[PDB]
């Protein structure tokens, strides 16, 4: 039934959990004990969550992408809780998931990494980016901050799907028609900075991000030319003087040529040739780790709540309802 809730403040917000997560410490994300489980987790307090429709709707979003994903790559809810035990009260949601330790970016610590890191790492991201794609949802901000990994450099997915500041790893065609292999561009940004440790694209606005980008893909012919709609988005490629496009071999020399050309595969700038994730995990990059049989896809995730203008208070009932009817995951 109902379990017993403690309150303590954290990040000058008052947190209230039920008794069986303890040592909260933060990371608004904090780091605690399950002890029904044993489990280290991740708890999320969602910050003013119906202050607006905007509010409303994202926190009914939030909720309902994490409880549709059930794979090892992506984030999952392990529980959802409210110390409200009314529809009226509510007006606090917290989010459990596991508990990796730290980001892809921390990790990291901005050095080069072996081949073999540099395909397991890329590999569980490109697996959970089929399952998220497969249920038709695109990340559109996959980024190292957003990649939980252990010490096991065991991989997790976050924030996917969430966002509708610098964007080095955003594809050419968001900024500037887009389809799921707008993702596909921010592994190659990813697995670029991985085997070089420097950002490839470190832009200091959006046109001198795209003036980065164009320098190493080149600028592009007729034929993608012809797919922009936007006279302004036309003017900046063409503006931007001549550039041949650089030797990937040049460009990341001494990388394993298998990685070369699945670089060369992922920063297509034409989002139409750009390789998928399903095809990117049988690349000849990952043979050690590739397996049909073990890169499932998902159920279909009902999206069409997101094209719908609703008010703050049936955002929060919906969102009420979603909490309520949770059944925590095997
Ligand atoms: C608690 C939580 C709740 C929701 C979401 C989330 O992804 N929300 C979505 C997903 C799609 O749309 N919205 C993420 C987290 C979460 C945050 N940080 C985490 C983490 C989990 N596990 C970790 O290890 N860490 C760090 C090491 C601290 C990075």
């Amino acid at each position: 039934e109902r379990p017993t809730f403690y309150r303590q403040e954290l990040n000058k917000t008052i947190w209230e959990v039920p008794e069986r997560y303890q040592n909260l410490s933060p990371v608004s994300v904090c780091a605690a004990f399950d002890t029904k489980t044993g489990l280290r987790v991740a708890v999320k307090k969602l910050s003013r969550p119906f202050q607006s429709i905007i509010h409303a709707k994202r926190t009914y979003r939030e909720l309902r992408l994490l409880k549709h994903m059930k794979h090892e790559n992506v984030i999952g809810l392990l529980d959802v809780f409210t110390p409200a035990r009314s529809l009226e009260e509510f007006n606090d949601v917290y989010l459990v998931t596991h508990l990796m330790g730290a980001d892809l970016n921390n990790i990291v610590k901005s050095q080069k990494l072996t081949d073999d890191h540099v395909q397991f790492l890329i590999y569980q991201i490109l697996r959970g980016l089929k399952y998220i794609h497969s249920a038709d949802i695109i990340h559109r901000d996959l980024k190292p901050s957003n990649l939980a990994v252990n010490e096991d450099s065991e991989l997790k997915i976050l924030d996917f799907g969430l966002a509708r500041a610098t964007r080095w790893y955003r594809a050419p065609e968001i900024m500037l028609h887009y389809n799921q292999t707008v993702d596909i561009w921010s592994v190659g940004c990813i697995m670029a900075e991985l085997l070089t440790g420097r950002t490839l694209f470190p832009g200091t606005d959006h046109i001198d991000q795209l003036k980065l980008i164009l320098r190493l893909v080149g600028t592009p012919g007729a034929e993608l030319l012809k797919k922009i709609s936007s006279e302004s988005a036309r003017n900046y490629i063409q503006s931007l003087t001549q550039m041949p496009k650089m030797n990937f071999a040049n460009v990341f020399i001494g990388a394993n040529p298998l990685a070369v050309d699945l670089l060369e595969k992922m920063l297509v700038l034409d989002s139409d040739k750009r390789i998928t994730a399903a095809q990117a995990l049988a690349h000849a990059y990952f043979a050690q780790y590739h397996d049909p049989d073990d890169e499932p896809v998902a159920d279909p995730y009902d999206q069409s709540f997101e094209s719908r203008d609703l008010l703050i208070d049936e955002w929060k009932s919906l969102t009420y309802d979603e909490v309520i009817s949770f059944v925590p995951p095997p």
